[PDB]
């Protein structure tokens, strides 16, 4: 997370950390609890190949990464079938936990947006995670969970921005409809934040607008952060996660 | 180049090295001389942003990188307009040299294939470059140009290979018509070889079949190297490069 | 610490961590509380030059590095005058704290040995720290304080071991009287442990026998860990630290 | 080499490069040809343990490292017996080649100094090598042999300099009689230059005064480069190398 501050302990009860077995259970991506037994994340977090499930764990909300771990094994990994190597469309996946977690004030699910919510410019949104605090600048120990308020940029304007200083034809769409843009050159998500949540407060309720996916650099001029647009994948999510 | 040998001085007179101004004019990609004044390379080599031409130079055929350099300036870069960030299609670009090179037996152009050549399995083809000799293993000093014979894999067979061990739907195409596959778990191109040529000996004549583009790993089982298919872009190339 | 286990919370109340101002107060050496206002460490830890004390902090016994830090500034540093660069004798120093720490069962001083104690082979001794767990292998997050029992090796036996496979003449002493040897190819201290304590249980009382100093590799065959012998410098220590 | 310039091809016909087998024959230190069959270098270059000779090679003078290598195997390694791990005295070693080398104007021996030559301040001296051009800044390809003129600092003055900003007792000698000091904050040898020659022109003749050994940093204020004083070891050298 670039340009943000440490999250208060009572915020983002749905934030999770994905861990891979490598000398220790190392964080590699974020995710969000969307049901007592399901985690939402990015397809590229669990790629490029089908993973041996024994090598992965999920950690529910922690103010400081690694310090009070209670790691949870995963029962199944479901990656959107339209997703493939070196491309950013359909960057979404689900992790079914072996067990349903206890829901509480400190740990609980985030609501998915209704299909009609477009999350227009001006909407108040925050992206959270334990990722880099700047390009190639990792979050220092004790690894506090960070948050940053990011401005939403309308898709067409965002697509135009991505064409500035690029070789791509004006009529070639970089930012697609299953994507959402947020951030500026001072506030953004970054490497290490992938798969985590972009949430917006709509009429007093927190809704998950996006999943951290990609961007050119982090907080780079004319390059807003790109998120998988959750509303676009609600039917797919609903095939697996119960109401 | 993975699994090859150092190239004889008399081979591959069209091979070029692209250089970026660092603490030295460091090699970052390959290319091929297809006209006395034009170099063919990969779009991602001169990406992601429009380049300041002052930071780039071209080095024509030399046996060892950096030793007997004679760097040439670039007057123009043309990247296929369909090309954009974090996607692999249309990975092709042209570099116009400031001056046409003096053609000799040691340095000359490579012939482009006729639109009808498909380069089917069994065709003898070589890929050349100064790239990594293994995953994360750079070419050691004195940086000899290397070559390796790589087996062609038919596109659909190759597409199926890339679905092995992947979450991608069988109906979702990974390998496209503007791509060509070559290489196996013993012989392949790698990071540092991008933009360079894959040439095949077709009934007595060398024809450039592809441009090193991407792959999962280098010489990784079931993941052949992927090249931009030259015949697919002949019309685009001929729009800029004279007869 | 190579070959040990995480230490119980009730153990080693005298252990301290020395911190340097980087992007965070990063751990670089260990030390021991030998008086409520004095920390004992290795001279090379506070070298090569006279330090700007604004760049250093002391952290008393904590179970995990960086988590519940309560950093203390250093009033002054006193390095043994016989110590100099690229030489390993007289590797010992004292850090005076601004004020005395509150002594409790979880944080208290370690007893220094009486001048006559030689700590011969067979003595049960432990070395503790947050250093590397193998050669070039840092302690993984959450950075638990580790401990390992290390076997003592008599000095001359140790001196002979260091001549094995070395060009040094047999009459040239490598291990000196102000040094103590401990550890084997399974258990040892390592980089990051320097300045920390080697304590032995003597007739029911823990006494600090040495200060982690140097060695060839960590847990390397025929290369036991080398420690500054505390009894050798009691007079120098008592010149600053009250009884 | 810090400061200075690339050497004319006609200078330093005695410079050699020591290579270790590591993916390629990698340069790790310099040396000097002091007899058609003997190379003089630093003991620490061939430490810390007795080396398997199959892993070492010597390369005679070449303008650019790695490019026109003609590697030579070593028959014997003789390290001064007073030298030992982590200490800087007696930093001198000899390598006997399997065969005598051909002597020419471009490749020949450097003369050793008479025992009476003290190389006092004011003497014109140059240090040469392929090492770092600044702290942690390696020589870039094509790796030209570099040279720099360095001023001699009298031993006592030098010893006093090394006490400036250090904790060492004024009466504790850092710079010893078997050492020689040369260089300043603008001109110096560095990592990668060890074992190479410091030569001074005396009454029109080049004599090897020192062997690159150590220093605090490279070209660091109040820290001249420290060399093994060749005259101090003439008897030892003469026990093995024919006059
Ligand atoms: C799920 O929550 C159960 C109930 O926890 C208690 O009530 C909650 C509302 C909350 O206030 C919590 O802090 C309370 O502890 C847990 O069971 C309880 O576990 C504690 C020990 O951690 C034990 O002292 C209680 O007797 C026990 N009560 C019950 C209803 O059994 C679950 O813990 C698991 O089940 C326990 C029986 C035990 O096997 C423990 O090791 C298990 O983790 C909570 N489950 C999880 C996944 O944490
Ligand atoms: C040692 O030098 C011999 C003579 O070198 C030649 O004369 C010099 C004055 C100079 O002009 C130099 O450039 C010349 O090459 C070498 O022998 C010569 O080697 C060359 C091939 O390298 C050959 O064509 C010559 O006929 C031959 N002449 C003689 C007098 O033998 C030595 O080379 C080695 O020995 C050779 C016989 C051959 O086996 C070659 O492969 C060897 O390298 C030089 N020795 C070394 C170790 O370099
Ligand atoms: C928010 O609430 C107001 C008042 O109830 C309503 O008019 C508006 O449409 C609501 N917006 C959304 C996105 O539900
Ligand atoms: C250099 O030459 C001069 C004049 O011949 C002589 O006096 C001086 O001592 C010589 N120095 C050496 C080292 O020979």
């Amino acid at each position: 997370i670039v340009g943000g501050q440490e999250a208060p302990r009572s915020k983002w009860p749905w934030q999770v950390s994905l861990r891979v077995r490598d000398r220790y259970w190392m964080h590699f991506c974020g995710g969000s609890l969307i049901h007592p037994q399901w985690v939402l994340t990015a397809a590229h977090c669990v790629g490029p190949d089908v993973k041996d499930l024994a090598t992965l764990r999920v950690q529910l909300r922690e103010q400081h990464l690694y310090y009070q771990d209670q790691l949870l094994p995963v029962s199944r990994i479901i990656v959107h079938p339209q997703f493939y190597i070196i491309q950013t469309g359909a960057d979404i996946a689900l992790l079914e936990l072996e067990e349903p977690v206890n829901i509480s004030s400190r740990v609980h699910t985030v609501m998915l947006p209704p299909a009609s919510e477009t999350f227009p410019p001006g909407m108040p949104c925050w992206v959270t995670g334990w990722g880099d605090v700047d390009n190639d600048e990792p979050l220092p120990p004790p690894f506090p969970l960070k948050q940053v308020k990011v401005p939403i940029m309308e898709n067409h304007i965002c697509d135009a921005k991505y064409h500035l200083g690029a070789y791509t034809g004006d009529d070639v769409r970089i930012i697609r409809d299953d994507m959402l843009c947020a951030g500026n050159s001072q506030r953004d998500s970054c490497q290490g934040d992938s798969g985590g949540p972009l949430v917006c407060k709509v009429n007093g309720t927190w809704l998950q607008a996006g999943v951290v996916s990609w961007g050119e650099g982090c907080a780079q001029p004319n390059r807003p952060g790109i998120y998988t647009r959750v509303t676009y994948y609600l039917d797919w999510i609903h095939h697996y996660v119960p109401k």
